[PDB]
Formats: C-alpha cells, sequence, structure tokens
C-alpha cells in the first residue's frame, strides 16, 4: 500500500513528444521500484536588462547574483600595446520556459538543460532521499508526477545499498561466405543471462527447430531439451529449448520490451539487436515497443548513432522506458587503449591464473588454481568464468576444450585436451569457445547445435564477466555524480559534453561567465610528436621517473586559461623579437605573469609568445584543481572503507575524476568546446616539453660520489628567476663507497627514463628513491612532483609501445619474482622457429656482454655483431649441421574467414595416407631443391611451405631453404642494433632487400 519514500536514484530518462516529461527510475530499499515524472523546461540565462524587456514574461525565473562576463578572443600582438580585455558585470537570470524561445542575447547556451534542471533543483542524479509525499500526486501504480522537484528532493540521506536486474544476452547467425545478412540468413541461437534483485543467475538458450532434422528434435527432447510450440510454452528454468524462429524472436521482443535495469551485450546495438529487430520485422509484422512508464509515449526500437572525429561511430538504443541498454564494445574502446578490442582478446587479458599441475600424460593435462596458487581471489575470478567457459588456453598458446571441472568459492581444478611439458605450474587464460562457425554451419546436426549453444551462452555470460571486471555499475554511478548527468548519458555523451556539467557549477560558483564573441580561427595543437630512445638494448638497469599528472599540473603552475591570457606577442624577425622580449620584461615580470614560448601560428613568424596573469587563479586551473583534490578525498575514504562494495565505489569516484582530469588538455585543443584555448594548449603542451628537457639535462651526466650527488647542471627554474638554491652538488644519505654514473636514455610527454651503470637492482631502487627525494626538493618547485615507478632490467625497447623488461617496482626488493614485461609483440611457439630462438638468445647474451666492457663506438659493437653473424650463417650454409626440427614451424587448421594454406593441407590430405583434420595443430618447413643456390630475388615463399609429418624424411635431393630463415633472423638483429646506415648495406648485399624498422 504505503510508498517507501527512501529512494535511490539509478537513471534518468527523456520522452520527447510534443508533450514532453523528464521521468526518474528509483528504487526502495524493499526493492520496490518507483517512476516519477517532472514537466520538461528548456533553460535560458539572461542579463537582467534583457530579463526586464521580455516579450511575454518567462514561465519562471531566478536571480543568479550579479556574474563578470569575459571576453576571452584570443588575438596576436606584433608589439606590447595589448588592450585589455572586455568585461562587464550584470545580475543574472536563470529563466524557465515550456516551449524552446530564442531570446536575442542569452549567454551561457553551450550548458546542457538537464544538467540545470539537477542544479536548479538541487538534486545529484545517483543521490537516495526521503521523498516528501506531500509534493506527489499518483498516475500508474508504480507511477507518481512532481511538479516541485525542488521540494520533493529536500531531504538527501545517506546512500544504502540496492538490488538491481540485469539481462546480458547474445545471438548466433547462421552465414557460408559472406557475413550474415538479415535478408537471407536466420537466427540459430539466442543466449541469455539474467541476474535477479536476489542475486540468482538464469541461464536460458533458444535454439531454432528450423535448421534440424525432426529425428534431431525428437533426440534432442529425449535428451533432455524443451520443446515448444508458442510463447506461452516457455519455461524459463529450462536451460535449452527448441523452438521455431518466430517463436524465437517473439520470446525476445517479450523480453526486450521488460523493465530491467541494465540490457547488456557486445556489440549489440549495432549487431545481435539490429538482427533480431529487422528479422523479427520480415518473418512476422511486428516491433519492438517501449513506453515511458506513465504509458504516454510508445517508440519502436531503432538503433541510432553518434559520430566523434579527433575517429569511431557508436550505436544506442532509443528506449523511453528507463532501461540502460549497454553495449560493452563501445565502452571497452572509450575506456582503454588495447591492441585488440576482440571479446577474445578483451577475455584473455581479463581473466587468467596460475595453474599446478595434478596429474600429467594420456592426452589430458590436470591443473588447480587457488590462493596459494596465484594472488589472492584470482583463481577465484577465473573459477566462476569456468563455469560456462568450454575452451582454456594454456601458457599463451595451447587452446584447449575442458573435460571436467570443479568449483568452489575460491579455487578451480580443471582437465583439459592438450600435449604435456609438465613443469609444476603454467598461465591459464580465459575467453570464448574457439572454433570454425562457418564449417559447423555447413555440417549442421543436433550435437553441433547442442555446442554452439555452449558457445553462445557463454558469449552472454561473458558480458556479465567483463560488466564485473570493469565495474560498469559503479563507474556508471560516478560518472552520473561527477558530470551532473543520467546514468545513461554517461557513456553515451562524449567528453567535450561531460566536463560541462562540473564547469557549469565553477563558472556558477566564481560567478563568471566566459564569452566567445568571433568565429574561432582553425588550427589545434597537432604535431605527432614520438619519441625515439638513444639507444635499444641495455647492459644495465633503467630508472622509470613519472611526473605526476603533468598537464593538470602545468595549467595550474601557468595559470593557463582563456581568460588569464592576457596576450600573444609574436615577431618576424630577430629585431622585433628583441625589442618585445625586453618589454615583456618590463611590462610584465615574474612572479606574477609567465610567458611562454610556443611553437608559432604563422609561418613566417619566428617567435610566439603566451602572457598569462596568474594573480586571480583562472577557470581551468580551478576546475583541474577540483579534480584533483576530489580525487585525492577518493582515494582516503577509499583505504578507510573495508566493505568491497564501499571499495569498488571510492575506486570508481576516484578514477572518474582521473579521467576528467586528464580531459583537459585536450579540450583545451578541441575547438568544438567550451575549454578551447589555442594559447592555453599550446602553452601547457610547452611547459611540458621543458619540464621533461630540465629534468633529462640535469640527470644526464649527473653522477654519485661520496655521499654527494653532482647533477649535471645547475637547478634553475627555466620560466624565470627563482628563490632556490641552484648549487647542483646536493647532499645524499647514502652510503660514502657508492659512485655510479647516470644518463637520460629516453623521455616522452610525462616520462623518464635513466640509465644507471649499474645491475644490482637492490641498490638500483635504494638510489632512485634517494633521487626521487632530491629531485623533487630541490630539482622541482611549486607543483611539480615526480615518482619512482621501477627499476628495469634487461631492457630492450623500441617504443614505448613495443619494449621487454624484468620490471623490478618501488614495492618490490633484489629478491622477489619480476613481472615479464611484453608490449606490441607478435612471435613464440610456431611463429618463429627454434633456430631463430636460439640465434636471437646468443645474440642479445653476446650483445649485452659486448655493453658491460664499455668499450665501444655504435659502431664498433654493431660491425663485431655483423662479422659474427656472416660467420655463424655461412657456416650453417655449408656445414648444414642443424636437424630439421630447429626449422619447424606450426599452425591451426581450419576453414576460410587464410587461403593458400586451404590448398597447402587439401593437396597433403588428397596425397598422403594421413588426414590433417579440420581442428588440428600440424608442422610445417621452408624446403626447396638442393641445387637452388643462395637465392636474393624472393617469390612468394609460400610455394616452399611443406607440411612435415612423422614418416617425412629430408630429401637427399632437397635442401632447408636457410634464406627465409636467415632474412627473418637478421632483420630482429638490426633491430636491437642502433647504427642504421651499416644495417641496411649488410642486408641489401646479403638478402637483396631492404629491411623493416619497428618506427
Amino acid at each position: 500500500g504505503a510508498m517507501d519514500p527512501d529512494v535511490r536514484c539509478i537513471n534518468w530518462f527523456e520522452s520527447h513528444g510534443e508533450n514532453r516529461f523528464l521521468y526518474l527510475k528509483s528504487r526502495c530499499r524493499n526493492g520496490e521500484t518507483v517512476f516519477i515524472r517532472f514537466p520538461h523546461y528548456f533553460y535560458y540565462v539572461v542579463t537582467d536588462e534583457i530579463y526586464q524587456s521580455l516579450s511575454p514574461p518567462p514561465f519562471n525565473a531566478r536571480p543568479l547574483g550579479k556574474m563578470r562576463t569575459i571576453d576571452i578572443d584570443e588575438t596576436i600582438s606584433y608589439n606590447l600595446d595589448i588592450k585589455d580585455r572586455k568585461c562587464s558585470v550584470a545580475d543574472m537570470w536563470l529563466i524557465e520556459e515550456p516551449k524552446k524561445r530564442s531570446i536575442q542575447n542569452a549567454t551561457m547556451d553551450e550548458f546542457l538543460n538537464i544538467s540545470w534542471f539537477y542544479i536548479s533543483n538541487g538534486i545529484s542524479p545517483d543521490g537516495c532521499y526521503s521523498l516528501d509525499e506531500q509534493y506527489l500526486t499518483k498516475i500508474n501504480n508504480g507511477c507518481y508526477h512532481c511538479d516541485d522537484p525542488r521540494n520533493c528532493f529536500a531531504k538527501k540521506i545517506p546512500r544504502f545499498d540496492i538490488p538491481r536486474s540485469y539481462l546480458f544476452l547474445a545471438i548466433a547467425c547462421h552465414f557460408d561466405k559472406k557475413f550474415p545478412s538479415v535478408f537471407i540468413n536466420p537466427i540459430s541461437h539466442t543466449s541469455y543471462c539474467y541476474i535477479d534483485l536476489s542475486g540468482k543467475r538464469l541461464l536460458f538458450t533458444l535454439i531454432n527447430e528450423e535448421m534440424l532434422t525432426e529425428q534431431e528434435i525428437q533426440e534432442a527432447v529425449d535428451r533432455g531439451c524443451l520443446r515448444i510450440q508458442s510463447l506461452m510454452e516457455m519455461d524459463y528454468e529450462r536451460e535449452l529449448v527448441l523452438c521455431s524462429e518466430i517463436v524465437l524472436l517473439r520470446i525476445a521482443k517479450q523480453l526486450l520490451e521488460l523493465t530491467f535495469d541494465y540490457v547488456v551485450t557486445f556489440n549489440g546495438h549495432n549487431f545481435d539487436l539490429r538482427y533480431i529487430t529487422n528479422r523479427l520485422e520480415l518473418l512476422t509484422g511486428e516491433k519492438i515497443i517501449f513506453r515511458s512508464p506513465d504509458k504516454k509515449e510508445a517508440v519502436h526500437l531503432c538503433i541510432y548513432e553518434r559520430n566523434q572525429s579527433s575517429a569511431n561511430t557508436t550505436f544506442h538504443v532509443n528506449n523511453n522506458n528507463g532501461t540502460i541498454f549497454f553495449d560493452l564494445y563501445s565502452f571497452i574502446q572509450k575506456s582503454e587503449k588495447l591492441d585488440s578490442y576482440k571479446l577474445d582478446s578483451i577475455s584473455k587479458n581479463a581473466f587468467s591464473c596460475m595453474g599446478k599441475v595434478l596429474n600429467r600424460g594420456v592426452r589430458e593435462m590436470t591443473f588447480i588454481g587457488d590462493d596459494t596458487t596465484d594472488a589472492k581471489g584470482k583463481a577465484a575470478a577465473f573459477a566462476k568464468v569456468l563455469t560456462t567457459g568450454n575452451y582454456v588456453t594454456v601458457d599463451e598458446d595451447i587452446i584447449c576444450k575442458v573435460i571436467r571441472k570443479d568449483i568452489w568459492e575460491n579455487g578451480f581444478k580443471v582437465v583439459l585436451l592438450c600435449p604435456t611439458l609438465p613443469n609444476d605450474t603454467y598461465k591459464l587464460s580465459f575467453g570464448k569457445d574457439d572454433v570454425d562457425l562457418a564449417q559447423m554451419y555447413k555440417d549442421y546436426n543436433l550435437n553441433i547445435a547442442l555446442d554452439m549453444a555452449r558457445y553462445c551462452i557463454h558469449d552472454a555470460c561473458l558480458c556479465q564477466y567483463l560488466w564485473e571486471y570493469y565495474g560498469v555499475e559503479t563507474k556508471t554511478d560516478a560518472g552520473a555524480s561527477t558530470y551532473v548527468l543520467p546514468q545513461s548519458m554517461v557513456f553515451e555523451y562524449r567528453a567535450s559534453t561531460v566536463i560541462k556539467g562540473p564547469l557549469l557549477k565553477l563558472l556558477l560558483e566564481t560567478k563568471t561567465i566566459l564569452v566567445r564573441s568571433e568565429t574561432k580561427q582553425k588550427f589545434p595543437y597537432e604535431g605527432g610528436k614520438v619519441f625515439a630512445p638513444k639507444q635499444k638494448m641495455f647492459s644495465n638497469n633503467v630508472l622509470i621517473f613519472d611526473y605526476n599528472s603533468l598537464y593538470p599540473n602545468v595549467c595550474i603552475f601557468g595559470n593557463l586559461s582563456p581568460e588569464t591570457l592576457v596576450g600573444v606577442v609574436v615577431s618576424t624577425n630577430r629585431l622585433e623579437e628583441e625589442i618585445n622580449n625586453q618589454l615583456l620584461l618590463q611590462k610584465y615580470p615574474p612572479p606574477r605573469y609567465i610567458t611562454v614560448h610556443c611553437e608559432p601560428r604563422l609561418p613566417n613568424l619566428i617567435s610566439e609568445i603566451a602572457i598569462f596573469d596568474r594573480s586571480i587563479e583562472g577557470t581551468i586551473p580551478r576546475l583541474l584543481r577540483t579534480f584533483l583534490a576530489e580525487r585525492a578525498r577518493y582515494k582516503k575514504m577509499l583505504k578507510q572503507a573495508t566493505s568491497s562494495t564501499e571499495k569498488a565505489i571510492y575506486d570508481s569516484m576516484q578514477y572518474t575524476y582521473k579521467i576528467v582530469a586528464n580531459s583537459v588538455y585536450g579540450l583545451m585543443g578541441f575547438r568544438n568546446s567550451a575549454l578551447y584555448s589555442y594559447a592555453s594548449a599550446k602553452s601547457c603542451t610547452s611547459i611540458g616539453r621543458r619540464m621533461i628537457l630540465y629534468l633529462e639535462s640535469v640527470l644526464n651526466g649527473a653522477e654519485l660520489s661520496n655521499g654527494m650527488l653532482r647533477f649535471a647542471n645547475p637547478l634553475s627554474n627555466p620560466f624565470y628567476m627563482d628563490d632556490r638554491d641552484i648549487n647542483p652538488i646536493v647532499k645524499t644519505s647514502l652510503p660514502i663507497d657508492y659512485r655510479f654514473r647516470f644518463r637520460s636514455v629516453y623521455g616522452d610527454t610525462d616520462s623518464v627514463f635513466t640509465e644507471i651503470d649499474s645491475q644490482d637492482v637492490d641498490k638500483s631502487i635504494e638510489i632512485a628513491k634517494e633521487l626521487e627525494r632530491l629531485i623533487n626538493n630541490r630539482v622541482l618547485f611549486n607543483n611539480f612532483k615526480i615518482e619512482f615507478e621501477a627499476v628495469y632490467k634487461n631492457l630492450i625497447m623500441q617504443s614505448k609501445k613495443k619494449y621487454t623488461t624484468m620490471k623490478y617496482s618501488a614495492s618490490s626488493n633484489s629478491k622477489s619474482v619480476p613481472e615479464r614485461i611484453n608490449k606490441g609483440t607478435s612471435e613464440t611457439r610456431r611463429d618463429v622457429s627454434k633456430f631463430h630462438k636460439n640465434m636471437i638468445k646468443t645474440y642479445k647474451t653476446r650483445l649485452s656482454e659486448m655493453l658491460s666492457e664499455g668499450r665501444m663506438n655504435s659502431n664498433q659493437v654493431c660491425i663485431d655483431i655483423l662479422r659474427s653473424l656472416e660467420t655463424d650463417l655461412r657456416s650453417e650454409f655449408d656445414s648444414r649441421s642443424s636437424p630439421l626440427e630447429l626449422f619447424m614451424l606450426s599452425r591451426m587448421h581450419h576453414s576460410n574467414y587464410d587461403n593458400p594454406n586451404m590448398y597447402l593441407v587439401t593437396e597433403y590430405n588428397k596425397n598422403n595416407p594421413e588426414t590433417i583434420e579440420l581442428g588440428e595443430r600440424y608442422y610445417f618447413a621452408y624446403i626447396c631443391p638442393a641445387n637452388v643456390p643462395w637465392t636474393k630475388k624472393l617469390v612468394n615463399i609460400k610455394t616452399y611451405e611443406t607440411i612435415i609429418d612423422r614418416s617425412f624424411k629430408l630429401g637427399s635431393d632437397q635442401r632447408i631453404f636457410y634464406e627465409v630463415y636467415f632474412k627473418r633472423l637478421t632483420s630482429e638483429i638490426v633491430n636491437l642494433l642502433d647504427n642504421k646506415v651499416l644495417c641496411i648495406s649488410f642486408f641489401e648485399r646479403m638478402f637483396g632487400s631492404k629491411p623493416t624498422f619497428y618506427e
């Protein structure tokens, strides 16, 4: 009877009729659900003069107070005759209007109506409230109307936990050669994972009858499956249900129309749901129909798109019912930089564990994972995925089917269909059920249909596992709070729109309005600066130092904001450059003003100088100052919360403030943005560049002798004369007997790598921690800090994107287990041969020993190691002692989307007693006739690919086609090398071709 007045807001959404409304979906402590409706207004901000003049009066208005309005138009000056920035003060009004309205000179137009709703009425989109029932009037069961939200929502109350309902889903469409088209191909499967308010999971998968034999259908029934003839007969406690395609589609329709909190897919918005919807419209007449919670608006499901070049398109469902249709694909692209956005890749990363072996032999390994085996509850997470997973991937390579599983709350025992190399321990990776679908569909039978069902339910459940892993629920709520937006808009809108809420709040708080009175000219800060290490291979340890949030702190330091910019002073020749510099310094001295040299904006200017006044904190610096403070708060709250549900909330809030802070740099460069400021953006880049160069100049050739650190240049502030002791010789608390020497080896936009002449990681960590302290106390200034992240032993690196090293972190000691770090690569287990592996391992082991001698040019190493290669290469080409085993390579057999490999295995099967069946793992080598000499052309090496079965013996009139293996090997070797012109000569001489260089 009585409504629970204690509610937690969980989404907000709009109808769009001619008679339109805002709706809240909330949840009570019991679990009841309350929809509340609010009238829609369009908000306008006007000056008090405009307000007084208004044609008919506005529906309503509230004063905002006096506010300054500042012209932020950027202008260049060829001298120091720079006019003051236009700035007026007036009383402002927020006005409300039920119909749209053109008001000739209204201000603050860039900000969103919804943002004004929350701000004006004092409502947090993720808040809990004791609603004042006095201000609600019922209109359906469960749906109330609220004319006065400010009063109705007046009692905010602390957050209480709530339960939520989820539908995760996946489909499977038939195909042979082309991508599935709705006009011809039927849906074969629809799988669903339902999570109830209780926490109960319900799995069910609907199989399409019409792609099976009547005999087969009856087999399925006899085996366990429910068969059904209409929607009416569906029983959701049956995990497997056979039915017609139309029934299947009507079931989808019934489920998709329900008001789940979240309907979650992987690429469902562009494919799965689009497919269901069109295939339904085809076979029956029917539409999927969404209604507002008061039944006033009804829309047909219709996928729309949103676009954003820097770049990608995203797809969105138009439901008007409060359900969040959430596509993990789009979200994962937005929120993570990854090599692949395929679901098998994303799952591999997310779900792995360490497997201690319990049995061996037959064709069945066995593993256990638990707290003992890897890390606390990392097995627990793997175990959850195993409930529905049917293929584990051992040690990065060996794909293999599960045979049995035992699962408890903390661990899993799992027996797999693989080969054998039984060490005590191995790495287990999850992901899909890998297959050849196209073949399965070609040979379709009952056992395949059941396999596909197992496959398809797992893809649905992968969405819930990823949703857990990526913490989307709490990120949505955190986003809603921070961005002052509906939960459903958080990951739909782009970064230039989500920043506007907290910006609007700050402008209100600082009683400030920023107005651009002119077309912005075009250009953004483009440049494409990418970063090349001084050398690739490292004999010695490398110390890693990160600036802390460099661009946020740069903006704070410089007070860089479009309205704190006094002007830009440009020059076309050195006479103007010099007069202007000396006038600059008289008229705009430090520390009140900072002056920043920027890449000049026109090809004929030789200098460009931005001058910022630091006396009154600018808008952008203050926004950033807020976001860092908020982040700090939540990081503390995170460490004082102890309930894991709380940990999740504060960890999300913290993360959300990182992200939005880091959005600001790019937004200063983006012309369609409320934070655009060409000068500020450029000045931010430029101040950051200098902080990297300064740190590097000081550390490059620095030495430590006695207790003293001799920095390589004086510790002078690069922007202006400073209070600080610039003396570069500095007392350290280290051992007097230590004597070491430092080299600035690599640095990028916010990071600096320092080589120390030492391999003793224990000492290297001692020293870096001290280097950290002295850098922060003596080298740096104001809000610039570094932290020392890690030591990198055996660094081999090519860029920040492609590198390999043993990482010993700050927490680490000499003798704990490293973290093998690999980045950007593509090899191992039969991309490359044992000959290559053995050669590269020797040429590294010999090259690192050649750098510990210290006796080198770039060339005395380069010549010495290209000599050694020639000899070893000509020797193997002559002696020929290395077994064929050392040149074998592997591959999986499968059907096409690949094309010449079907021809290869076909012709082997067609010509040999044995068959390589369509899921088998076969070996191969590059073999040619023995009367071919050293060949400097190449062909399609493909013609010399030769399957090597157990019988195979190398022809007396055949040779291992050594050239292919050498050319790949010397390619890897010249990219370890630093001298480039030597390397390109060797590679034309030996192989008649030009090498690759991973740039």
